[PDB]
């Protein structure tokens, strides 16, 4: 199952880990990706997750564009998580460096709520560019299901354990 997760509250699990590598390792029910409205797999968690499918995340979820538009900023999808999970639930988390809304990110935390348990990043974290310590602060008051960070910085993950309340 998932190891060497520290437990930061009675359901929010947090690890220095590269997604990828957890996801080809666990095989989760669940896999997160931190995706944008268009489903454009281009960078950060979305780029390593899709370049893990060998492309086929990006083909799929070009069709689910195609039939469906783009998805709500604070919103998601589930689409199949190809060789890293059973399925793989696409959260749009606010990205402040396009000029989203921060407040959308309490929205985007709660589509985890429809899954018992999954493998996930920091939503809005990294390229996404809100604060790491505010995203962890939101999912864990928004979360109520079992979910496993997966944190790639080793220097954030250590500031995120050692500032956490």
């Amino acid at each position: 199952s998932f190891s060497g997760y520290l437990k930061l509250t009675d359901n929010v699990y947090i690890k220095n880990a590269d997604i990828v590598e957890e996801a080809k390792k666990v095989k989760p029910t669940v896999v997160v990706n931190a995706a944008n409205v268009y489903l454009k797999h281009g960078g950060g968690v979305a780029g390593a997750l899709n370049k893990a499918t060998n492309n086929a995340m990006q083909v799929e979820s070009d069709d689910y564009i195609a039939t469906n538009g783009p998805l709500k900023v604070g919103g998601s999808c589930v689409l199949s998580g190809h060789n890293l999970a059973k399925h793989c639930l696409h959260v749009v988390g606010p990205n402040v460096n396009k000029g989203e809304d921060i407040q959308l990110l309490k929205s985007a935390y709660e589509n985890f709520n429809q899954h018992e348990v999954l493998l996930a990043p920091l939503l809005s974290a990294g390229i996404f560019g809100a604060d790491p310590i505010h995203s962890l602060r939101v999912c864990v008051d928004t979360v109520r299901t079992n979910v496993y960070l997966a944190v790639f910085d080793k220097n954030l993950y250590d500031k995120l354990v050692s500032s956490f309340l």
